[PDB]
């Protein structure tokens, strides 16, 4: 199939899914590579060509490290890039239903991986199931990470800050001007994101560039006003320079700095970057989102605080274990292979791996609130609360603290807590409901007959798919059909949310509220007092 | 740095604040020279010029007595101009923010000074703090003062009253389509004046030709509706005569009489000014804002009372002690040098010096109101109840009165009572928080680390200049990060308002309640009563 | 002075009013001469004029038949026109205030005269005062009447109806074209028009064409649901019948009967017109306006019912003693000569007068509702009822259920109740408060120091003069400098309305409350049951 964009023309290729047919348009460039001087600068537009382009195949991952903890491992590897890292990276895909449609609703999804990582072509973000069963478009694209997309020296129009922030606002007015030529409704755009993807929609929100280049947004584990997601104006400088230094780029004149780093090798840019912060941390944000005075006018908090935001609906989710991924990446006594029963001085290491920089206060505040239990010496006690004081930290309170500012100004927001273990999950029970494990059912993979997920699985998948496919066409992210309980609007009084289950899916109110009041108001004030 | 205006191009310069850096251009025309034929009419526009200006220095202040009370005294002194005086005077000035913003929000400064004198090139006026601190884009320009601003023969083209009137609106036009150029949001544009700055935006609030030319408005000590601020069709009529008669300038045809006023010489005109109104008051207002038919299409209390006014939110205040100022310019037992204690029979000189042509009456009430106290005989009794007359008649009361009629329409308005004392105000002690010793704080003078402010200064500064700016961008003066106590909304019913000060910081309700009941609906009724 | 409008160029005159300037242009023409061919037909545009037109004298009043029934009687000839009577009739004035405004809010006076007679030029519609005094534009057109303005043959382009009606549209039409060139508002435009002007009013309100050519309405003693004001598609054309009868002009072919109609003598016409009607009433109006599918697309009590109106603020009012007027031509027992003492059986041969085909019972509840009284046999008694019958009936009644059912749809409304007699009135005492007899006062005519009204009634007209202007200005009757007790909103359920006179000046509710439950609910009840 041919369509004409207003660069030239594309071809694309007939998928065939379920009986059914799907076009797809894998690798369309949507920018100028950011290569040689181009390298972080805004991205650049293409001009016209000639010819036809070839969009049969997913394009180049962007530059990042690999996940190299559990080689071979599948629970890890499904994350991994699975095209060639590339600087030449800013390309685009789209899925089509079967006959082209004549005002379809889209829906752009922005992938998570804590701006550090991550692709547009991975297994389980394949929109093809998407346009198939509920036939919309859906369309993704590839944005830079790490020090490539998101290094700052505040200002300096060089390396402004926010990069992969205007490359998927590039792939945003890129769905405006063509998306008409490939049947879909511009006018009709939703964005969804997971994990850093998630932050990225709410970014978006606030961004006034990108007010209308969307409709709605959807918000799957994450929220700018999460710890990991803004780095501060001082911080990103700081790396900015600790980078230059591990890299003998120290310079005067501060444009010197950038060209010096614009002439290094790209793995050896990627190679310091997790070593210009001082301490670690499994959730470390190295180079990410800043305040630019471009993507972002001000501090995101004020802007929220103050109804600065696109007023839309908006639908946004957590999982039951948010925190259990991590885990696995540097915490005492924690493997995947054993069912990692840990000890009290254990937790207490485990506190100090995830709270590097915190008073002897912080840390026995957090024990002591997550510590209050049905004893017996259930011996599991501690492993259970570091991964909901990771999750509840990291994940569950900024969602809840950005619905709630959200929804005082007016627009509905529906919230959901995602309670089912994929039957198929390659990490073990304990890590339950791991952070990144809707993504599957959303996309609707569960749909295949072929694979292994269980009935019940198909059943969920399915209402998810309806669920979130209806919050995109109509703003209402109800199953009217085989649905009992329809889906509440949450109000920052009454506080309801949706349980998505394979079992059960109840309405429920006020969701980890002690957990919340400590995190959000309670330890904040302990912050404070320690300098 | 030059930038392309509509009338040619300009060059401005580049000043270093706080680490950082400011584009400033000072003192680009916006309007013919209001000489020769001009003097007394509207201002005429400019015609392109094929050049580069250098807009590089403060222009001419503009015609205007000079203060000669206290020679040498900062405390007078630093309200005189500061730059040469010249009829060839409508300039104005700009501070850009750091790097070239996008779309920066506008504030226009507009001087007070009772309308006789005043520039917008005073230290205390510097809006690069403004731009630096909070990226905001600040203008101010100058306008024409006294007579040669406000000479009114009642719709006679040659005179028609209110010019100095058109020169602010006519540089809220140019700003309206120059600001764009300078990286200024022509739609997001803040009004912020003092004392006869702050009657100014008000007027502008009710001028229909002003209405799409500015989004809020700031008003800061003063607001129309005062004693001072708008002189009656008759009283602008007769003080133009007297002036005419007082420059052998009378004749029979009108026209010939502005013909003769229009060859003195500037200095004559300034020196006859001080003599056209029959009894002195500190508070006088010789030639001020008139009812014109242009301008202001019909008396201002109407206007208002009948909700005809820009629908917006605004910003209204005053100083604890408005009144003081004027106590050393004619009060009897007053002086900056000594601690002015007065006795009964001074207070009822100084009460005829403030209200010359008023009944035993009214000047029996005033007396009676400002005198029943907790006596002890404290000394300062009557020295603090004249200064509390002068500032409630003249300042607080209406301040408060056009906030309540303007907010029985629906927009919100934020109110504030300004009590702290700079620890560098040249004025003594008991002269308290004198009227203009808030505007240095707007204008974030005590940021600069290298004066002599406080620490507390300095915090209460940088709250001052974020809630203005937030004001501003999201009209909503709220200081989100470091403040306890948001800023309440003024309505009718309630009337809160919020308490500025480097200790407490309180939200209150009902300023001055009796005092304004006073003066606003029984010494009317005095005022009636004597013919 | 000379003004340019779209079809050439108009000059004016200058008058001297209250020691300044009003600019006049008496006497615009706006449409074709509706001569010869054109007699009957909607009214034709102007062509271009490639000079000047001396716009500097009243026009031809338009063809009517003059009261002689009291020759050399100011009170009744004050009313008679003043030019000479002409078919080439269709001429507008203006009056602009002292210096050209740049855009003043415009006043369109239509004049009543129950649609057989009037004219734009009388006296009393002198729109050289409230141009001066309230800087506003007044515009007065002339409009057909009596049959050379109503005549309907239903349907037919020949004679379709409502021509006056098209005449005073098209004068609407002209300002909206013209009143720019003048200095008016053609976005700010208030309709007033008193009895069949007020009528004519409340039909532009329902009128399509109309809708956009005026902003709001001021009806006096007027409207279209008065039992004098609409007449039937029936009637309209067995009065063309008659008419055509009664001039030797009854054919077959209908065209043909317009054919000869259209060769008659102006005064051919005028003198049978009386004579179409089987009985006479004082109130009759031979030939109004007519349901004619053009101006009105439907019954006018089903538009208003049914809330299918211009959207906007009305003001609506009586006088204390409108039915007066009328009991002198023809009612036995009255004369303006005695003080009219009329026994019981005049009063019953009165209502035989006035309400000619109804049933004795009709008549005899009309007589027991307003002679059930304090009798003492005040002499005057039935004097006084037959006066108020009159009324009730045919002005006041009708002008408070327009004004109950026009609030129902949300709009403010606001209803006036005018009690004051002139000190110069022409007839008698007992006749009181006159139909007609308010509009010398809204027009400002008591303003003038030399003619002999009281100080009085010079601050009457002066306050109605301003509530009026106000109204027009703002959509807000007050008068807010002089007044006590502002002007109350008319609602639907409350009712309350203001008093206008000299002395008290109160706000009271529901007016002739019982008076027109009757005419509005019983009385339509009993001519229901006799055929």
């Amino acid at each position: 199939i041919i369509i004409a964009t207003k660069n030239g023309k594309v071809r694309g290729m007939n998928l065939t899914v379920f009986g059914g047919t799907v076009t797809a348009f894998l690798g369309i460039p949507y920018a100028q590579p950011p290569l040689g001087r181009l390298r972080f600068k805004k991205p650049q537009s293409l001009t016209k060509w000639s010819d036809i382009w070839n969009a049969t195949k997913y394009a180049n991952s962007c530059c990042q490290n690999i996940d190299q903890s559990f080689p071979g491992f599948h629970g890890s590897e499904m994350w991994n890039p699975n095209t060639d890292l590339s600087e030449d990276c800013l390309y685009l895909n789209v899925w089509i239903p079967a006959p082209k449609p004549k005002n379809a609703t889209v829906l752009i999804w922005i992938y998570g991986g804590g701006f550090q990582t991550g692709t547009s072509s991975l297994h389980v973000y394949d929109g093809k199931f998407l346009a198939r069963v509920e036939r919309v478009i859906v369309v993704s694209m590839n944005y830079r990470v790490g020090a490539l997309g998101f290094l700052a020296l505040p200002g300096n129009p060089e390396a402004p800050g926010n990069m992969g922030l205007f490359d998927q606002q590039l792939a945003l007015q890129w769905v405006q001007k063509n998306i008409a030529a490939f049947g879909g409704n511009p006018k009709s755009v939703t964005l969804f994101g997971e994990s850093a993807g998630a932050a990225s929609v709410s970014l978006h929100l606030l961004s006034p560039g990108s007010h209308s280049l969307f409709t709605r947004a959807i918000l799957q584990s994450g929220s700018f006003n999460a710890p990991w997601a803004v780095t501060s104006l001082y911080e990103a400088r700081n790396r900015t320079l600790n980078l230059a230094k591990l890299t003998g780029c120290s310079r005067e004149n501060e444009t010197e700095i950038i060209k010096c780093l614009r002439n290094k090798d790209p793995q050896e840019i990627l190679l310091n970057e997790a070593f210009v912060v001082p301490y670690g941390t499994p959730l470390s944000v190295n180079f990410g989102p800043t305040v630019d005075g471009d993507f972002l006018t001000d501090m995101p908090d004020i802007l929220l605080e103050l109804g600065q935001f696109k007023k839309t609906q908006i639908l946004v989710g957590v999982n039951k274990d948010e925190g259990t991924a991590f885990l696995v990446y540097g915490a005492p006594g924690f493997s995947k292979d054993n069912n990692s029963i840990i000890t009290r001085k254990e937790f207490q290491e485990g506190l100090k791996i995830f709270f590097p920089g915190v008073s002897e206060f912080g840390k026995e505040s957090i024990l002591f609130h997550y510590t209050d239990w049905v004893d017996d010496q259930r011996p599991e006690n501690y492993r259970e609360a570091l991964g909901d004081v990771v999750g509840d930290y990291n994940f569950i309170c900024p969602a809840l603290e950005f619905t709630k500012k959200f929804s005082e100004w007016g627009n509905n927001a529906f919230f959901y807590y995602f309670e089912h273990r994929s039957s198929k999950l390659p990490w073990p029970e304990w890590m339950g409901v791991m952070h990144g494990y809707e993504i599957e059912f959303v996309f609707g993979l569960p749909l295949e007959r072929r694979d292994n997920y269980t009935k019940a699985e198909e059943i969920l998948s399915r209402s998810i798919v309806k669920r979130w496919a209806n919050f995109a066409k109509y703003g209402n992210p109800n199953e009217t059909q085989n649905n009992s309980t329809s889906w509440p609007v949450f109000k920052s009084t009454e506080q309801k949310y949706l349980t998505l289950n394979t079992e059960s899916t109840r309405i429920m109110t006020k969701l980890r509220a002690q957990q919340c009041r400590f995190w959000t108001s309670f330890f904040p004030k302990v912050l404070e007092m320690t300098g």
